């Protein structure tokens, strides 16, 4: 590929160390410096046939010298916690350093003006799975297009994520978002959260060596006098759909990057707009 | 409050007809108590809901109009008749200056479309009245020409049942699959799964008994190379019920366009579904 060589901060996070798996794969070449988080220590990780340096945060400085100046061309990606975002993105910006930013959580606002304040090429999207993306633009075209369409129906949404999210999906919200808009009843409080392993594999089918990384959800549309049914799933297994999203958001960034783009500041959808590479 | 025009709808002793009168009737439309019946079809008195409807025979269909037009100026009419009937009905209409919504199928569609153009017909013509299956379909015709390649490399499978001896995939179907392959999914039409079994039909489909002669029940699965990401979509119908509801919103929408007088004479249930709610 002529795409630039990436750096996964951090390659030992769940999202991270999938990423960069994905990434060698893919045949990007993954820089062997990584940061991890405050509280762990310094080490060796095998991605692939990679051998990465896994170095301190209070190291950041340090390491990141060392990578600018052995891959110029560097593009960072960012999987850590919400505790870092805002933090990483202000380093990431103040140094010209362009990222991906996969990371949910932190100031969602101050993290779009950073980025697009100082000009810094980025990706800033809270979902990286794609074709997860795609679904949700799909409903809120339809909702764009079609205002109360479903007006008088009947919405029940439910979903499955490990017991490590109290919360209803961002996905999920804005997903329901649309569905006001075409005209169904619906608050937040009624999202239906599966939390139980036994019934998460039992009824909503998620695999045992998955319950710990997961996201599965239903809306069903249901027709006033109960004839019209509409079911709409995506369910995600582990995190090869995060890794995959990312690398072609890296793979259009680095584009953007090459052509020196008026536009700086892009999103998932941008990336869909332009087709797999 | 609906304010909207009085319906009078050809057949109302046809089962779509019927539904879709009955439809208007418990809506709050005003459905004017004549209605035309096909050639070999005597004249009756039917009741839908608590109004009694004078049947005429077609033959009488002049007479019938100016009946219809003295006491209902602002009439909308409503054809689920049959595909012989079509371009006919449709010629009569454009002639006396009818407004109409057309739901019935066949006939020459160019002819039809030709005639409500040509004569500045305020009128729905669309073979699809299901407004919700319509909403999806385009939706995810939108979603497939903005999201190029976006499922590249995933398995489609397709499953969809019907009353027996439906030997093709469905219009609905066929439009989605089109979608789907904009998204790069590579699939043929005979790859569709063509349930027609009824103990398949209800076991596996979840269709209900009362409903094995009469339904359109679709499943699209969509899933990774890996087999970790799995998309199901489905939308399934039961009888008429959503052809009359959606027949009752396009003579809602009609009735707005004629009112205001728009430049804008024949309309599709797209235009519908993008005029919002009326209800
Ligand atoms: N965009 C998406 O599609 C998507 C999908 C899944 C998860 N996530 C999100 O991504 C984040 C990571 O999820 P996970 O399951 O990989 O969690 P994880 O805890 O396994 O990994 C996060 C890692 O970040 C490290 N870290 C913390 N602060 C850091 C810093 N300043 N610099 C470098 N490293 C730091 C931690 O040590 C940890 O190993 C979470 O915010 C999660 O909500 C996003
Ligand atoms: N748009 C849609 O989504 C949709 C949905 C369901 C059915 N349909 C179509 O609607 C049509 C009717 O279906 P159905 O089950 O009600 O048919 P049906 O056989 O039950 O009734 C049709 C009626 O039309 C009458 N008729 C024939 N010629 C006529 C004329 N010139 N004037 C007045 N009446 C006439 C017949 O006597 C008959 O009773 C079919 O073509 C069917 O494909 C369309
Ligand atoms: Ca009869």
């Amino acid at each position: 590929l002529a795409a630039a060589p990436v750096m996964v901060n951090d390659c030992t996070g769940k999202v991270g160390q999938a990423v960069a798996e994905a990434a060698v794969a893919a045949g990007l070449r993954l820089v062997p410096l990584s940061l991890t988080g405050p509280g762990r220590g310094g080490k060796r990780v095998v991605i692939g046939n990679v051998e990465v340096d896994v170095r301190e945060v209070s190291e950041r400085e340090d390491v990141v010298k060392e990578v600018i100046t052995e891959y110029p061309n560097v593009i960072v990606v960012d999987y850590t916690l919400p505790a870092a975002v805002n933090d990483n993105a202000e380093f990431y910006c103040k140094q010209g350093l362009p990222f991906v930013m996969g990371t949910t959580g932190g100031d969602r606002e101050k993290l779009l003006d950073v980025a697009r304040k100082s000009g810094t090429y980025s990706i800033i999207a809270p979902q990286m799975g794609k074709q997860v993306v795609a679904f949700v633009a799909a409903m809120e075209i339809m909702a764009k297009q079609f205002p109360g369409a479903f007006s008088g129906y009947t919405l029940q949404v439910t979903e499955s994520h490990q017991s490590t999210k109290a919360d209803v999906s961002g996905t999920a919200l804005a997903v329901i978002s649309s569905l006001r808009k075409l005209g169904l009843d619906f608050k937040d409080e009624q999202v239906e959260l599966v939390r139980d392993p036994k019934e998460q594999m039992t009824r909503m089918g998620v695999p045992e060596q998955h319950l710990n990384g997961h996201a599965f959800h239903t809306y069903k549309i249901i027709s006033p006098d109960g004839t019209v049914f509409f079911e709409f799933k995506h369910n995600v297994c582990g995190r090869s759909i995060y890794a995959q999203g990312t690398v072609d958001a890296v793979l259009f960034l680095s584009k953007k990057i090459q052509e020196k783009s008026e536009k700086r500041l892009y999103n998932m959808i941008d990336v869909l707009e332009g087709g797999s590479m």
